[PDB]
Order: C-alpha cells, then structure tokens, then sequence
C-alpha cells in the first residue's frame, strides 16, 4: 500500500477579536470558526509513525490565536491569506496549507436612533466564509462565499412547459411560492502571494456586498419559470462587476410549500387563484447548481 | 393503578398564509408552527383501549388549517384563542385546550431602499411565540414571548463582589465581555373567552415591540455587576409599561469568552487592558432566570 | 415590582470520570452533562445589584469536579442526591438545589467475542436522566427516566373506531406502522435525606433496566389499536415491580409513515396489503402523553 | 459568460420499505434517505428559460419511489447503480446521474433472547452511506463508507515526539484517552455496467461488515503514539481483503478530553497518574485524514 493523500490539522477553532477606535471609543468585533489543514513531506507519521514531522494540532490552534492577536482578522480573504503563508513558511517540509473561515454577523445596535459604540446582535444565521489554498510555488486561490441566506417570495414565480413521460405527475403552474437558501461562491484569479492579495483588499468585502445585493435584487425582481435561469443572471452580473472574479457558484436547496385542498370540508376554496393557507415542507428538496465562467 | 394526567394531540404542525392586498397588490406572509394538546373525559382511551372518545390526531391538524383559512393567524395570540376555545366549544367531553405556537419572521426586503410588495427575507432565527391555554369555565390563559434573541456588548459590564472560598477561583473583573440567549416570557391576566381577548388585540403586537426594545435598549445601557440586576430592570419597565401583564419571566444563558494568555510567546500581551483575542467557549454556561410580579405596597 | 421567584447556576457541565481495576486492569469510564440551579436568600442581587450573596456560577463548575472527584458518580441518582445536599449545607443562604443529569452512552466493545477492558462505543443517542430536587426541610425528591429511545414495529398496531365527524378524513386501518421515540418518567417517593438515598442505592439501576425491558416488550409484543392504552400497560408493570415508585409518566411522540399510491404507473400495487415502499414524515406528529399513578 | 458546470435533481428523499416473509412471518425494514443529481445537455435553461429540457425534480421523486417498488433497495450499491442507470437509459439528453443514499439503522429487537419477527430499535446514528456515479460511456464508479461511528479509549494512546518550537506548549504524554468520530470510505474499481455490478454483489455487504470489524479492532488493540499510524494499518487490512477496491480513505476528527488539575483546593490530585475526572471539549478539535491506495 501507498499513501497517496494525506491532510491533518485544527478543525472548530472558534475565534472573537474586538478592535477599540482610540479616536471615538467605537469597538467593533469580529467572530470566526477557523479550521487549518496542512499538507507535505509527512508520509512517515502514516507509514512509520514517526511524529518527528508532525506539527502538533494544538500548535496549529495556538497559531490561529496569535496570528489573529497579531494581524488583521479582516477582511477575512486577507487573514487566511496571513494564516496560510505562515505554514508553508515556517516550516520546510510544509507545503500546502488550506484555510477554511466561517464569519459569523455581530450586527451593531441602533439605539434611540443612534449606532450603539459597543453593543451587538446576531441578526441572521447567514454567513460570510472564504476558502484560501496556499500552495508553495503556485500562489494563493480563494475562493469566498455567502451561505444561510433565506429568502422566499410569495409570487411571480411559475414552472410549467417541462418534460413529461409516464413518470410525471406534477401539474404545470403559473403562480407559485418560490422560497430557497442561497449558497453563492465566487473563485478569485490565483493570486502571487501575499503582497499582491493585499493590494486587493478593497475589493474583497466590496465584492461580497455587491453578490450579496444581486442576489436579493435578481431574486426579488426577477418574474420568471425557471430558478435555474434566475441564478445565471445572479451570476453574469457579479462577474461583469468585478473583473478580477474567475467564476461564480450558486446552489439553491429550493424550500416547497404545498396548495392544501380543503374543498372536502364545505366545499372550502383554498387552490389555486383561492390559495390562502399552505403546507411548507421540511423535505424532500429541489437542488439546483451551476458554475457560471467567462466564455 | 389510576391515570392522574394525560393530553394528547398534534405537534409540529407547519402553517403559512399569505395576505394579497387587491387594491396595492402588497402581498404579506406568516409562517408559523403550531402544537394542540388536548385533555377531557378520555382515560378509557388508556385503560379500556376506547378510541370513541378519541378525535384522531390527523384531524386536529385538519382543523389548523381550516381555522387558519377562515380567521387572522395574528397577532398569534388572537389565533391560538380561537384555536384553543373552538375545540372545547365542539367537543363536550374535550375540557381544556394547549396551544403552542411559534411565529416565525419573514421580513420584508427593502429593494433600492425600498419595500418589496411580495419578497421576504428570513432575517434572524429569533422566534415570537404563545402559549395558549383555553379550560373550560375559568377562561383564556395567555403567556406571551420572545427568543432566540442573540446578544453581546463588548464591555461595560462587570463581575465582582461575589461570595469567595475554598471553591472559588473566578478573578474579579471590571471590564468583561457579557453575551446572552434572551428568552422573556409575559404572563397576561386571566381573559373570561374569545369576546375579551378580541377587545384586546392591538395591545398584544404593542407590548410584544415594547418588551423587545427594552430588552435591546437596557441590555445595551445598563453598566451593570451582576446580569440578575439588569434583568430585573427590564421586568420592572415591562410591568410599568402594560398594566394587563401579571409576570414578566426572563431566562438567561450567559455565553463566556475567555481571555487567552499568551505571554508564553514571547511575552505577548493579551490579557487585562490588552485583551484583543478571545475564545467562546461553547458550554458550559451561566444561567440565569427570574420571576417578576407587582409588589403589593401601596407607596 | 417584586421578585416572585429566582434560580440561576451552571448549566451544559460536560463530566467525564474513568475508573480503573488494578487487579483485572479492566476500566470503567462514566460521561454526563451536569446542570445545577440554586435557590435562597438571593433576592437582592436582582434588586440591589448586591452579589455578596452570589456563589458564582464558575464556582458551581469547580464544585462540580471537586465532587465526581471525591464521589462515586453511579448511580446517577445517588451523585445528584450528593451534590444538591452539598450546596444547602455549605451555604447558609441557599435552600433549595436542582440537580439535572443527563447519562451518555459508552458501551464496552466486544472484540473477537471478547469485552474489552478499555474500549468504548457510543452505540445509540438514548440517554438516562435524572432530575433532583433538594429542598431544605422537606427532604430529596428525585425524577428517573429514560429518553432518546427510537423504535418501529412493521404490522401489529391498528387505530379505527375513532370519532369520525365533518374534521375527519383519515381512514381506519387495522394494519400499519407504528413507530415513536420514546421518553419515559418514575417518580420515587420522597426521601427524608441522603441516609435514606444511599440505602436504596441498589433499586435504581434495576428500576431503570426494568422499566427500560417492560417498554420494549410491551411496545414489542402488544397488538393494539390504542397507543395510549399501550403505554398504559407499560406504567402499571412498571409500579407493580417497584414499590417506591410513586409515578410514572410516558410522552410518545409518533412517527408517521405514509402509504405512496402508485397505480397511476403501470398498475403498481403499492396500498394496503399490497404496501412495501412508504415515505417517513418528517413532521407534524402526534403527541401521546400520561401520567400514572397508584390508586 | 458560459455555463462551465450545471447539476440539478432531488435532495433528502425519505425511502422506508418492507420486505415480508410469507413462509416465516419474519419482517425486514429498509430505511434511507437519497439525493439523485443530474448532469446532461441542459445548458439552455439557466441561458435561455428552456424548461422543455428540465425532467421535473418531482418526477425524479416519484421514480425513486418506483424503483424502491420494482427493485431490491439492498445493498444500496446495487440500488443507486439501478437508479442512476435508469436517467442515462431514459433520457437523450442526460449523460450522468450521481446517486447519494444514506441508510439508517433499524436492528432487530431480541425480546426474551429471541429475535423479534417485525420490531426494530435505532441502535445506534451511524450510518452505511453510498454515492454511485452513472456517467455515459465510463461505467459506475461507486464508494461505499460507514460514518457516524463513535469510539473512546481509556488509555494505552500516546502522542510524543512531534515537532516544538515557540508556538509549542503541548506537553509529550505516554497515556491518554482517545475518542474520535470515524469516516471510512472505501473506493471499488470502475463497473462497466450494470450486469457486472449485480454479478459483484455478495461482494458488497460483506465488505462494509470488513471495515467496519477492521476499524473496531485495531482501534481496540493499537497502542499507538500516531493516530496517523493506526488509520494507516486500518486502510491497508481492508485493501488486503478486498481485490476489488482501489483505495481506502479514513477521515478522523479527534475529540479532546481535558485533564482538570484539582491541586489549588486542599492538594486534590487529579492530574497524570492521578486523573480520574476529565472535561470533554466540544471544539476545537484534531481532524486527521489520509487516503490509501495500492503500490
């Protein structure tokens, strides 16, 4: 036998840095779940156990603490990009390091009508995440994301005019409930090192912001029978806004919500046109995927 | 052997309904899951195996969506009255009825600041719910509430002067970080049916709005030594605030963050005033809770 | 306003104790989740900001560990009975303990027909519980159960005879699936103190493995057309074989499996005595509860 | 832009069935739940709205259905071979259907020492998984994997040895417990149809029962200073038993238990030698993986 892939680290190291603004007295705060996977020259801990190559996991965790403590936590495409570079620097017989961050939102209060200097609130389980794969000698590649993000409009949805055979059932419609969760992902060009990535900064949460406002603006807006063409237009449009984006991801978990006939009690009117009261099912599940890129 | 207590019913009962505005075309959603427990003259469905007593669980659900198609779902409170109250109403040996509901948001998107006439979006995972309890002959009983409502403030909050001994390790502190679960809970005076409660409905959305902004605002104000007093404070406002209420209730799981020392690393300080870098711990957790009534002095 | 009542404490307290045999070498590994709530004369650190009178809930944690330490943690009963006695005795202020306890299944691996003295499986998510009540002058009462417990039965479960009016239009069935998670309460009787405790020490892990064969049996082994009527032959055996108990209480919460009708394809036979292939809700489900008492 | 990946189809179908022995009365239950993704000449409905392309998520519902109806659902390699083939063999203009079931326990119940004809407990949440890929002119290529299996040893684990450097504060140890969560997933060779997965397929079954006895066992009896090591001795043990398969992979997300040390009340010691009461970490935790190939 052979060790053909091998992968070890610190998964669930959950993280809160706060920054004090020495002018006003505003505090800010950021909260991440980190998980650091290395690869390299480390075969022998399989074959011989050997624990001579192994950087202990708990070493990993007291290193996302100290690079946090020393660095920028945001935006987060640049502290993965910190984090990743330090592995595959410090030590020689490391040689990819794969940095996953889940940001979760601490949303500052608005109190009286003001922002608040230091008090927060979880508004959604949404998050923002990045993916960041530093490989010695092929640069960085990133990979960032919104996920948890719940949305649900009650028409100018249709589906109708799709295939039919003997397995078919589902009556074609031309008003519905469309609700899903949206997972978007948009891949970065593969950047140099560190010091080209930080030069990019700004792009970075601009750049979330503006996938994250198409999409809400795309799926509010957009009267159509056909989700799958909604999200390629999501797609088309982050990309013509942002130059440096390689390709977009959407996957939308769809979320159905059932017409319940209720004529069998006095002849009661709740389908169709009358549809008032409906069953939101916790299963099964349409997916849909796609990859959209530059032709 | 006797049967001292039994209730049966339909949990987790999923119900949305939309509103359409013809004249705007401004469409308006509620989603919501609904339990219904039921108890009566029914232990021979125990002892002697009689289902004749038994209205089947099946049809408890069907009546959540007829009664949801032929009256408001809100405020929740409204509902679960009519809701509760039409089954000890329909069925003579069916003597009380519990109704627990769980409303939860669907918030309107602003599009190009904006209101969206028909798009939602699921904005928080914080939850309005009731609990309903209709007895036959000693009316409505109502506990309102707000949870799942996630807090933090970064610093003005302190922990000192509590009892020490042989147990004891927790340092003093005057600057710590205080992060909470919020649940509160609001215990309406006894209604005598459906007629009093209808008479009643704006001040139920009213005191649900009043109760959750001064959670937020006293959370966010108070520069407080122990939780158990800021608490306490947003019972008493709520009190004063809606003279229907009996008790306000809150219950509070306390989420700690840990500094992290790491003068180990060539004396890097992250501790006391230099505390940037923090662990959440996941449990175990501090938990408070309290009931608070009106006093019976006069002055 | 006035504080009509008043608990805090620790709640979530993850506990793992090991115990070792020299002689067999065999080890013996115990894991709970503790919670303990205190009550007393603590009212004026809710109206006074005064946390003189607090033990801190840090303090609880500590005290929780110091006791799994110098105790024996088994029976569950027992070392809840140990640590609520332990607050209103040390503390002159406090008056009441409320002790919850939630046992974690680590069941000793067989390998090669073989126990093996220090390997564990999780082998299911059912726990056992306990919830002790300690209140000064009036003794300790303590609530045992068991929950977690998920069971199906293919044939042998019947309901019709129900009462059929214009909200009705579920069919009677005399043969269907009948499949629950099951939670099951006993009530003992009040004990004087924590003499009286250890002295029964012996009843409760047999009361617990009676109640847990008599539940599985009876669901096993009865064809019933009434779920209710069901468990209440779980209670009364359950009193029969256990004097001390003064109660037992049953909450079944049902698990529907759907008939799918699939004729309209091919013919296939897939209803009543031809059913095979169903489709498991996820939800609503019927709730089923009691509590049973001694005449 | 251009569409560079598309996949759609139906998540999180809930599948009971019933297999009833006439002769013997003896009842089996099957219960799974599958995900069946389609890949094909469907580009034009994110590009152009075209629905005409689209076979409904809700007939690929009812088909999974069906096939559980026609077909044997065990083993659920053979199943999700059956019902990815299906797509491919029905539609022009789909060319890969990719196929995830999950199977749930349900055991038999022993009541009385005998096993019980129709009850069933959910022993334990570990489940027997399958993802079978159906690609047009490439075969089926499946991986089989057991997950959700959890195992904690008292002693005879080790860890010392690793690298230390100045982000280092992990002490070397020669005893400590153990725990981890199992994810093992086994890889066979390319099938080039159907007729030769049907004619492996004792062959399935007897290799989940394989690595699912090879991984308790030398977990049980390795007395390793390398997680890595012993994952490693698991992966070659099933390649060595089965010809078929082409690589093994293990992914172990370890699960800490924290020494509490007592000391700073009265002396306690419960530290080294002396730990008996330990506080089980919920996060961060190690996650080790590697994947197993032939020479």
């Amino acid at each position: 036998s052979a060790v053909k892939a091998a992968r070890y680290g610190k998964d669930n190291v959950r993280v809160y840095k706060v920054h004090k603004d020495e002018k006003t007295g505003v505090q800010t705060v950021y909260e991440m779940t980190v998980c650091v996977l290395l690869e390299g020259e480390i075969e022998t801990s399989y074959t011989k156990a050997d624990n001579s190559v192994i950087v202990a996991t708990d070493s990993i965790k007291n290193t996302i603490y100290i690079t946090a403590k020393q660095n920028p936590v945001t935006p987060p495409e640049l502290f993965g990009s910190i984090l990743g570079t330090h592995f595959i620097e410090k030590y020689n017989h490391i040689h990819a390091a794969h940095v996953n961050i889940v940001c979760h939102r601490w949303t500052r209060m608005d109190i009286d009508g003001k922002p608040h200097p230091h008090s927060f609130i979880r508004d959604s389980e949404e998050k923002r995440n990045v993916q960041v794969d530093v490989v010695e000698g092929k640069g960085i590649d990133i990979k960032s994301s919104l996920s948890g993000l719940t949305v649900l409009k009650s028409t100018n949805s249709q589906f109708w005019g799709f295939l039919r055979d003997e397995y078919t059932t589902l009556k074609e419609t031309w008003d519905r409930i469309l609700s899903t969760d949206v997972d978007a992902t948009w891949q970065w060009k593969n950047f140099s090192g560190l010091q080209e990535v930080r030069s990019h900064v700004p792009k970075f949460d601009a750049t979330w912001a503006t996938a994250r406002e198409v999409t809400l603006k795309t799926f509010a807006e957009d009267n159509s029978a056909s989700v799958q063409a909604t999200m390629y237009k999501m797609a088309e449009q982050i990309l013509a806004r942002q130059q440096l984006i390689e390709t977009v991801e959407y996957s939308l978990p769809n979320k159905h919500y059932f017409e319940i006939d209720l004529s069998w009690h006095k002849g009661l009117q709740n389908t169709g046109k009358n549809a008032e009261v409906f069953a939101p099912q916790s299963d099964p599940n349409g997916l849909i995927k796609c990859t959209v890129g530059r032709s």
